[PDB]
């Protein structure tokens, strides 16, 4: 498979006070053209509009682009809560690699 798009890791840890989670998405084995995938957040024990600001959209990789950083806003309130981000719907010849979903762990300062 070419143009393989994945999260870099199955888990990321962030502090609740950071204001944003910075989530890396990579594209590997470039064939030379554009790629697109969809992404979306999904609640776990962390909930949209309480713990973080939910977001969904498309990641359009132009030719040569090997990575993106998603920025999901975090909200302030030994607490630990989790939300998820999923990739779906590859287009323009793209494929999903592993891991295609990830978990963002929000911890206290």
């Amino acid at each position: 498979m070419r143009d393989v798009v994945s999260f870099e890791q199955p888990e990321f840890s962030v502090s609740r006070g950071d204001q944003v989670a910075r989530i890396p998405v990579i594209r590997r084995v470039l064939d030379g053209g554009k790629s697109q995938v969809s992404y979306r957040t999904q609640d776990g024990t962390a909930q949209g509009n309480r713990d973080y600001i939910p977001v969904e959209g498309e990641l359009l990789f132009q030719p040569g682009e090997a990575w993106k950083e998603l920025q999901v806003k975090l909200l302030e309130l030994r607490q630990v809560r989790r939300f998820h981000v999923q990739l779906s719907n590859p287009k323009f010849g793209a494929h999903l690699g592993q891991p295609h979903s990830t978990t963002i762990i929000i911890r206290d300062p």
